[PDB]
């Protein structure tokens, strides 16, 4: 029975909840996150930003079947067009905004990337990624404010792919957390 996390620390005990067995259901999963109303005295410990690019920040190591952590983007900041390792992925917003530009899968043939679309996700909304569904690339464009998320991988992986817009060529990047439950960890 989903009900309204009323707080962060609620919010993840509803999630060790519906990650409780061995399948995700991703409709609900997604409705309880975008159901948490950000509220940034909850998050602050986890959002540590760097000058240069984003930062990723442990949040929960989940049961066995899940990480949630807080990725920090300064003004400009985005990521690579990349999969997700075969795993769920859910991006709420928790400040600011994100646009999110979908690409295909590419062929074996060099080929420019050519977005599928685009969208700005805005504060509270959760989006919802697979590899069935589609590579991404998620970017602050603003100019003049910050962007936090709140990313719920389900299995957890730390190795993803960074794939070349220019050519649709990958490779493997490992992802490293910037802070570990509100340590940083250089
Ligand atoms: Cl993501
Ligand atoms: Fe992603």
């Amino acid at each position: 029975e989903l009900l309204k996390p009323r707080t962060l620390a609620d919010l993840i005990r509803i999630l060790h909840e519906l990650f409780a067995g061995d399948e995700v259901n991703v409709e609900e999963v997604q409705a309880v996150l975008e159901a948490y109303e950000s509220n940034p005295a909850e998050w602050a410990l986890y959002a540590k930003f760097d000058q240069y690019r984003y930062t990723r920040n442990l949040v929960d190591q989940g049961n066995g079947k899940f990480n949630l952590m807080i990725l920090c983007w300064g003004e400009g900041h985005g990521s690579s067009i990349h999969d997700h390792t075969d795993s769920h992925a859910f991006l709420k917003l928790l400040q600011g905004n994100l646009k999110e530009t979908l690409f295909d899968w590419p062929d074996k043939k060099s080929n420019e990337m050519i977005k599928k679309s685009e969208r700005t996700l805005r504060e509270n909304q959760c989006a919802y990624i697979n590899d069935s569904i589609g590579l991404h690339r998620v970017e602050n464009v603003s100019h003049t404010e910050p962007a936090v998320s709140l990313h719920l991988y389900s299995p957890p992986f730390d190795t993803c792919h960074a794939f070349d817009q220019r050519t649709g060529h990958k490779n493997k990047v490992t992802m490293t957390f910037h802070s570990k439950f509100g340590i940083r960890t250089p």
